């Protein structure tokens, strides 16, 4: 996250890191034992982290659970990145109290305008490369689907939305892939991509999450 702030220790308990030896992207918690986060992000051997502020160092509240299945959403294109989704089944349980806590699917699509939050543990830095220990956020709106794809042409689906600051200098960025946008107590977006970060004009790109939320239902209940 570039131009955001600190946090403060478990106010996002629904934040989680995605872990492979080091910390590599972000998700969300949807209920006891399941996470969503980015399909691009897929691969084996994830370690889902819980609760956790300082990624690099051990404070209490922390819950370290492998994740036993992981499902790409089936028509995830990697080349359009249409379809950015994946679930994560933990291998137990997580245990939830003020912490660490899920966060509601939404039960309509946000509109342009609305307010959202969106946090993670990537690169600080729209040029060079800085990694935090700790959680950052950015407040963004969310933009007007004919600005999106004037910044974008041919390259916005009906799956994603853009928001941010077409000025520059604030932004999710790399290590931020597949971390939560929440507006009005909802999930309403995944991270996904954008071109550089915080560079003026190209907004972030999100993965529409009220576009799935039947598929998700779905696929928990099969699974
Ligand atoms: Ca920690």
């Amino acid at each position: 996250i570039v131009g955001g702030y600190t946090c403060g220790a478990n106010t996002v308990p629904y934040q989680v890191s995605l872990n492979s030896g080091y910390h590599f992207c972000g998700g969300s918690l949807i209920n006891s034992q399941w996470v969503v986060s980015a399909a691009h992000c897929y691969k084996s051997g994830i370690q889902v982290r819980l609760g956790e502020d300082n990624i690099n160092v051990v404070e209490g509240n922390e819950q370290f659970i492998s994740a036993s299945k992981s499902i790409v959403h089936p028509s995830y294109n990697s080349n359009t990145l249409n379809n950015d989704i994946m679930l994560i089944k933990l291998k137990s349980a997580a245990s939830l109290n003020s912490r660490v806590a899920s966060i509601s699917l939404p039960t309509s699509c946000a509109s342009a305008g609305t307010q959202c939050l969106i946090s993670g543990w990537g690169n600080t830095k729209s040029s060079g490369t800085s990694y935090p220990d700790v959680l950052k956020c950015l407040k963004a709106p969310i933009l007007s689907d004919s600005s999106c794809k004037s910044a974008y042409p041919g390259q916005i689906t009906s799956n994603m939305f853009c928001a941010g600051y077409l000025e520059g200098g604030k932004d999710s960025c790399q290590g931020d892939s597949g971390g939560p946008v929440v507006c009005s107590g909802k999930l309403q977006g995944i991270v996904s991509w954008g071109s550089g970060c915080a560079q003026k004009n190209k907004p972030g790109v999100y993965t529409k999450v009220c576009n799935y939320v039947s598929w998700i239902k779905q696929t928990i209940a099969s699974n």
